[PDB]
């Protein structure tokens, strides 16, 4: 089997991407944030504290003939950005782009943090990291991909995120028309439960490539590119007037600037992030200070190849017995 679904930016900045997901019988379609940095499929639901729902579409398990309470199971998750959610668990039929999993754990939120409430466009998350990170207790549950894997034509999914435009998540096949040149594959460590890999270096604009190992995670659920302070300083030093602002929470730059590109290495291959991808616009409405899309990972504890990086590539998440990651230009 295979599946193919379009993923759409939630706003004009590509702050996140939503993908429609069918849950239950008859189908209830919710728009979920596909997150290769976590491993819970959770949704706003009829059980979510009413004051914490503000415009989201909810899953109502009582209206699904295939929903079953997973007795005794609870979940609770905290994300890198400080947001969180928790609740209980149902199993139900879940379909993405024509690919169907029966008995998928659907984690129903009883509580969500303010960031989730305030984002009316995201109805929940669909985790695509390794199932070892799943938070369901006392019986850990599998991700949608893990459940689908044996049925897929090939045990892979691909992320093809757009810049200010829709893109695609495919399951079970590699669309050879969706990228240019060849796909370069690179080793993955699953030791921390993430799609963790090592970039071979970077360049800023038309500058020389610096060969240096940068361990980080491929994370579709993180907006920006978070890299070591040395790398980030070298980038922003090429932008007149750019500075790190503790008050704003990172590097800012004059909105009048033309940003240089940023290249990262995948083995001997190179992925070029155009400068425009690094512009996250005014820090507040009407400001002439703009927020940078490349930020320091210092104090995160891990480097994160988030959407800024991933949307410059066609990315293969290869879930073979020994997982690997593939990157192609597009």
């Amino acid at each position: 089997s295979t599946g193919s679904a379009t993923t759409t930016p939630i706003d004009s900045l590509d702050d996140a991407y939503i993908t429609p997901v069918q849950i239950g019988t008859p189908a209830q379609t919710l728009n979920l944030d596909f997150d290769t940095g976590s491993s819970d499929l959770w949704v706003f639901s009829s059980e979510t504290t009413a004051s914490e729902v503000d415009g989201q579409t909810i899953y109502t398990p009582s209206k699904s003939t295939t929903a079953k309470l997973l007795s005794g199971a609870t979940w609770s998750i905290s994300y890198g950005d400080g947001s969180s959610s928790s609740g209980d668990v149902y199993t139900d039929t879940v379909s993405v782009g024509g690919l169907t999993v029966t008995g998928q754990a659907v984690e129903s939120a009883k509580k969500v943090s303010s960031s989730f409430t305030e984002d009316s466009t995201i109805d929940g998350l669909l985790g695509l990291a390794f199932s070892t990170l799943n938070t369901v207790s006392p019986t850990q549950q599998k991700t949608f991909f893990d459940n689908a894997k044996a049925s897929l034509d090939s045990p892979v999914f691909t992320a093809d995120l757009g810049y200010h435009a829709p893109g695609t998540y495919n399951f079970g096949f590699i669309d050879t028309t969706a990228y240019t040149g060849s796909i370069t594959y690179t080793a993955v460590s699953t030791k921390q439960g993430f799609w963790e890999w090592t970039s071979t270096g970077y360049a800023v604009g038309s500058g020389t490539f610096k060969s240096t190992s940068i361990d980080g995670i491929a994370d579709t659920g993180t907006t920006l590119l978070y890299l070591p302070a040395t790398v980030v300083s070298a980038y922003w030093a090429q932008v007149s007037g750019a500075k790190s602002s503790s008050s704003v929470g990172g590097y800012v730059f004059p909105c009048s600037a033309t940003l240089p590109s940023f290249t990262f290495g995948v083995g001997s291959a190179r992925i070029v992030i155009p400068g425009d991808y690094i512009d996250f616009g005014p820090i507040s409405t009407g400001s002439s200070s703009c927020f940078g899309g490349i930020q320091s990972s210092a104090g995160i504890g891990i480097n994160i190849f988030g959407d800024v990086a991933l949307k410059a590539a066609f990315v293969v998440f290869n879930g073979a017995t020994t997982p690997t990651l593939g990157f192609a230009s597009k």
